[PDB]
């Protein structure tokens, strides 16, 4: 008899926390905000999250971004040749940049100063700056250093503890002088949106509306993105949430569910162990509460308006497709405030979310009832 | 013996909600008008739903459509900074366009006046106005709000209680003069098909040959768009229609069958509980009236002459694809004539779903037989 | 036992209609005359069915063909505001075009005289014309009626029993006069193909090569189009017979089917019903005899030179793909002989589906056999 | 007893025979010197088989092939009518050409005098004339005759026995006279290898390198075709043959498996039945002697260099996929010298396949076990 | 009793050779390094396995490799016309290339100077010189040797025992002069990375940027080859390692698992028989303390600081692949270092992997139970 009632409780508890994660899922507003966007060029690549102004955008690539990278000035027979003085014990590679706090500080070993050497530790020094070497043909081999995109990473390197390193790896790009060679200058992307001019460091341009971030692989001219509004994602998220309500509502019922039986008969193991359960019918009237909002400034109250009713027999929400496509189409800021709106106090979603959650909080009403199952 | 009379009248009763679900399907009579378009670039866009003048349209996408964008003189150093009066406890931005019954306003609060706050007020408007912010770079922001397509749509902005935020929000576009700057022109799309000119606001065209609607994606010259008749869409249906009548003649004649027996032998339970039954032979005697049809317009007085006929002992129909193919395809009005006709009274469709619809309205013959088995 | 014997004859009826139906399919003989195309532009469009010089034939769209349409001088405030004199109970439109016999009549009600319902009627009217309704922009509609492609399909309009209307729709072709205005004019389409100039109505051109059917969307210049034999239907046409004939003799052999057994042991059902049976014998006879053709002017007199050779205790036709490609590609018109013939006495498949056809014809061995059995 | 010893020898016939035929599809050599080749152009199309010397070929096409088709000079009303005397019962119509070693002749009936019986003949003739007929508009009709593709196919037409028709299909090829007209000159296909220049009747080129196969649909330019060494058929062939061998030793070892029993006991049915038997001994000993080859010029003697070793336990081959593509990759002369060689006396897979087919011939080890069994 | 024990011990053995395999599958370092390119042109192809050093490179092919081939002066009959006396036994041909370190030597028969046979000769040589046929015309025949691509394959021929043959197959390079006749001249491939210029004797360049791979099908001009870094096998390597010691674990549990039973009750077999195992327990705490490291120069001393933590009722572990994602992409060198360090004595993976290689040992303690066991 209890170990029914305690399987039925379980199975309400496990309903409970299905719902309260679909809610949760359906919590976050980003996805009211939601557009698309589309270029006539595939050079340029756009991207669009949310908080973008639905419209068109002219918006010409006038530049690209380019990153530092240095050479050598003398050509090596491999590898593994020594580069620099075996007497010395160790040694210090300083590079300076004005794009970052500290200078960066390599150390290196005794014997350590073949080009393997140095490209390893600089590639592990892991802080915008590779190195690579360079196979010009047969018996020649060159060592590169390369930085990161945008003229704060202009680097500045010297050596100490040691000369003839100090020969090869000193480059003072401020006053444009060392001992490498310059390979590829460093230089800014610059593009034009809306007769708004944007420059960047890389080639990711995230901000020029905010809420849209471009990609620049070439120089365009007048490259249209086109961005528009959509609710496929919000229709669905809310198909989702109403499957997960009628999912809910049909356990309810099941563990609620009553069988007529004839006078004098035994008791059918079909009957809900939760029958006349203070805890469920106080969880469905919140619930049904929360159906016709109050308190919200939308225009619609209920999503009767809307379009979703619930059948009372089976406890199903039932989606006018048509007409919820509808009144999300023409009016957007409407149906978020009455799902969302300031997210505090007012909001279906959150209303919703926040008693959900008193209702699964700790000391609430199902942790009382089972303890006092329990006791 | 009366159970399995009311399982046949519940089968038969399911069969007439199919088969009166398929035939409202079918009733729908634009499929016969119904057309496919292409075009010769992939600039211009072309959608047909019915009523098109199947032919050739040279059409010339001579403009597009611009909506209108503003933006603010001032850069500010980020979004939270305040841009007006503290001391103000509220404030109203009213902006008027001509494409609106009333103007727009829009309450501030009184420490509201973040470029942040600002944006989402205006974007919670939600009357054809959107607000976006610019990083033009490090330390450098501007507020940007945009209208919706058309010149009817251009709009002049003024604020009332505040001074500073009216120094800043201020536009009159009938004047050109005002606080905010212009970004993005608006103008009317302009296209000509068969040498007749169309004037749009946005760039979806929806009635320059009434019936099919452009889109507007580049400027094109001498496009061809090609139109022709379509009826792939119309066989399905009459197929549809078929095999569902086809379904419910052999749920019939499963609720009539009979079998065979000696003399003196029980009743089968094969046999149907629908045997001798007026209801079922009166409607089908006016089912197979109504496929005789009279009173029509059309060349083609039966739909035998199409060239579906139905097996007497099977009692499904049985379509002859060609001859239907080549009948619709070579008179199209006479077909839908006979199946649609006017409407109301003419029409094969039309008299088979008026009878269907009285067979199974309510306090009809079905309504009846269920009373008196009932009582 | 004589059920047996009636299960088995109902086996080989079936089995027989089942080859008979097989051979029918293979009976056309537009699958040996088959080709095969492709042109170099993606413009040009061709299809080949039968009959056409394989080769390369360079063709030329000199033009395409452009139908006729018409539009009012008057542009109307909507289309339910009456366009002719409500005081007439009825009038008659009358077109007249030179590719038609008899001119066509519309008949217009008294109230019937608004741009919708014109259209309605003019487009009821299929034959030739159709209508449809252009908004300009608002308050403002135009009427037009367009007619088919080709200088034949030119029209004149004129109206009995109304003024107002005659003073809207009357357009007179042949004089370039009217009250309706011209918007499309007709033009014939104009090719050229390897060297012969071929002139048609429509943009579907079907006899330059009689077989070879081309479709005119873009103006082209010079286009190859390539025509190759094509045997790939022919050959799967073949090996459909063969497999057909393989299951048919199957089943003749499991119905003929003997089992050893002991002697003085019993019947086993295993043993084929059909065992010595004269019709069974002498239409298996008759299948062998003309296996080998007799009568052919073709070079090969058997399908044992040409690949296909029957196994004997199976009875089941083996194909030598490669070397029945190689006959067919090699030697197309001596296949084609071999096989079809002229099509009344020789030609393998011709003359077997002579003899299968008055084997299962009505009063043949197999009727009389049936007849017999059931006296 | 002896059932089971002859169902083993089924089994290890069968086996056998299988592995004979996977040998027998490794036999043919072609696959080691296999190539692939691509094109920088679509228009050019490139086949390899075998024998090609991998590199690049710049191929200019300098022209392609053209049939020759002539027409009649005279329009016709149409097809059934007639264009020769009447009162003629038969005669000939003869067509030279120089690549034909005998002239062409064609047999007209008296009343056969239609373009479409003309037609028929000429097409069931088949020896690289075909007919058509031009429709140019209504009523008018033309006939066309066309070639082959090169000059050794320019035909010259006379006709024996009529006049008429002689007037009308008379032609002269090599004096450029006749009652036909040309369409459709012909010429021959020129294009340039690496320097040397090839041509050709047809537009399928196969010998500019033996063992390439260009197919010219359109002039090319500068083409770079690249060909290349392959071997993915020739590793999938070595596995395929390596797994076959796999299967047929876990044959061979299955009817020869043993299972250990217990003093006393019965024995086991799982024992093979071939165990201890002097043919499959001898057949594995010679097999593993085929193994370690003999006699090869090859610089790897045993596939255990190449990576393939035996499994003692199981009896199935190993491959080191990576050592095995390695060898093939580095030196193919060598793997295919070491595999096939001459094809007579050496080669792994040449007697590895005497060996088996000497096995498995008629008198052989087997077929005289077989006939001993049956003694 | 003992047999469960066994059985234990296999159970045991398999999971920790899968886990050692796992483990030693992602010994491999190199993924850490893993970087992704791309080009926009699409001659060019890009391939990078590791150290590539991110960026753009604008890579200019200058130039493309030719190989060299020469032909005869003389055309002859057919393929097997002897081209050499017949009376010589014997001969020898002799190549000379700057490439090789001996000259290239074919050795020709008496009978075999047909041009099939020097062709096949020259094949089966196989030392970078392929012969090939070439057909010109009818009775027309060319031989065509060709050598591999760089001038460091130019060749140089002669004969030796031969007049004839000498006189048909000289060639000298050096001089320029010989009786044969040069088809394709032999260059070097030269382009230009990043203000680096690169020569190649293929059109395959490796060592441009030490760790990037060009293909060069066509001159390309300022090419944008960009290679970023990627961690999707890493990341996909990190999780199949994971849920290898997951699964390792549950089988480990599967082993040591007891089942809670009343007392005096028989022993369940459930329960594992490695319960209370010292090589279990020894093995757990120390893969326990490896992935508690310590000695790594990573600033995370722990890979719990990753994401990856490992529940104690189950035992296997859950990753936060969010915030593992983002630990591998903001700074690889830390997370490699903390894997795989210097790969001797430091780093995670190297840790468990000489733990796990010890633990399996011959001689180990898993040895020296299996020992103990069977004694």
């Amino acid at each position: 008899a209890n170990s029914a009632k305690l399987t039925a409780y379980g199975t309400l508890k496990s309903a409970l926390e299905k719902f309260q994660t679909a809610n949760t899922a359906l919590n976050k507003a980003d996805l009211f905000k939601s557009t698309v966007a589309s270029s006539t060029t595939e050079d340029l690549k756009v991207s669009t999250t949310a908080g973008a102004c639905a419209g068109t955008y002219k918006i010409n690539v006038t530049q690209l971004a380019a990153a530092q990278s240095l050479a050598t000035k003398t050509t090596f027979a491999t590898t593994k040749e020594q580069l620099g003085d075996t007497s010395v014990t160790s040694r210090t590679i300083k590079i300076e940049q004005p794009g970052r706090k500290e200078p960066l500080e390599i150390k290196l070993d005794k014997g350590d100063t073949s080009m393997e050497a140095i490209r390893d530790a600089i590639n592990d020094a892991d802080s915008g700056i590779c190195a690579s070497i360079v196979k010009v043909k047969e018996n020649e081999f060159q060592l590169v250093l390369t930085a990161n995109s945008g003229t704060d990473n202009t680097m500045k390197i010297t050596v100490e503890g040691d000369t003839k390193l100090n020969d090869l790896l000193a480059y003072d790009s401020t006053t444009n002088t060392g001992n490498m060679q310059e390979l590829v200058k460093a230089e800014n992307a610059k593009l034009n949106v809306n007769g708004i001019d944007i420059e960047r460091q890389s080639n990711t341009v995230t901000d020029a509306p905010q809420g849209i971030t471009l990609t620049l692989t070439k120089k365009v001219t007048d490259a249209t993105v086109t961005v528009t509004k959509d609710d496929t994602k919000a229709k669905e998220a809310i198909k989702s949430w109403v499957d997960a309500y009628n999912s809910l509502v049909d356990t309810f019922s099941s563990l609620t569910k009553y069988t007529a039986v004839e006078p004098g008969e035994e008791a059918s193991d079909k009957n809900g162990a939760l029958l006349g359960d203070s805890v469920v019918r106080t969880i469905q009237t919140g619930i049904r509460a929360q159906f016709a909002n109050s308190g919200s400034n939308s225009a619609f109250k209920t999503m009767a308006e809307i379009g979703i009713t619930q059948d009372g027999t089976s406890g199903k929400l039932k989606i006018d497709d048509d007409k919820l496509t509808k009144v999300l189409k023409d009016n957007t800021a409407a149906a978020r405030e009455l799902l969302v709106g300031d997210g505090k106090e007012t909001g279906i979603t959150t209303k919703i979310a926040t008693e959900v959650k008193s209702y699964l909080a700790d000391d609430g009403i199902i942790d009382n009832a089972q303890d006092n199952v329990n006791a």
